[PDB]
């Protein structure tokens, strides 16, 4: 029996089966990454998170186009392969509410404090 | 006949019926909320506003996980029990200047002024 | 035959075909504006873009109400007349990442940058 000491590394080597994870990111995972980063990148903010939101403005430049991109997905999405998530159970109603709570606590708050600010600044 | 000097009140007042309020926020409003805010956040926005925008950030950080639950939710929406507002009738395709409508006069405006701080700040 | 000198200028000017295209903008490309502008805007921004980005909240905030026209638009857009875009054939898997191609040069940079200036500004 091969006790493979290394004889997979060589053909996965030649495979460079990792290229194939790179394209995934866009060539699969192109929707779980708007997600998955969503966690990483939350992960860090929280640690400390005090820009000039300069990068917000890209985003809500590039974000135009998103309508007209990813919008142009979802309303075809239905249409096309309709794969929802499983969660889908809590009616359609609380689904709003499901995200407001998580931020409820956090916009109720800084809603008042960034707001307040307009007093003076 | 009861003159009803306050016996509804202690009626009520162990119904707790307040409650049910409190709860139809996310259990009902969830969706009617994002919009009633959007007219109470306007009225005081309007008397002043100047903040560093920063509430942004976290409204654009947790938006990306909204277009995963809200629109997870118009997506399904039209197939659950598809109930759009009665207002509909001036065509999909002035929908979108109707808000431009609104803002028109803001963004022509608004919108030069910010790009030309763009020239020094 | 008529060299036309200019009588096609009398017709026309009695037409004011000109207030057409004026309506057209709301009237017909409310829905193509949202689009061309991001590229006229791009244009600009590229020169030089470096605001408070407080257009941004103006944005952020009638942007609530446009999840309820707009989408209310598009939701309904499938419904009505259906007439997506013809690029439509890169899956709408890739269609998430046909956009952070894109950004991908762009946010996986500045998202670094401003997330840095976490630590000091």
């Amino acid at each position: 029996a091969n006790n493979t000491t290394g004889f997979t590394r060589i053909i996965k080597a030649a495979g460079y089966s990792w290229k194939g994870l790179r394209a995934a990111w866009i060539n699969e995972a192109a929707f779980r990454q708007e997600g998955v980063a969503v966690l990483l990148a939350v992960v860090i903010a929280c640690w400390l998170d005090v820009d000039a939101i300069t990068r917000v403005l890209l985003i809500s430049s590039v974000m135009l186009v998103m309508i007209v991109e990813i919008l142009n997905s979802a309303i075809e999405a239905v249409v096309d392969r309709i794969g929802s998530e499983y969660h889908e159970l809590s009616g359609r109603a609380k689904d709003m509410g499901s995200a407001a709570v998580l931020i409820a606590i956090i916009v109720a708050v800084i809603t008042w404090c960034i707001l307040l600010w307009s007093h003076f600044g």
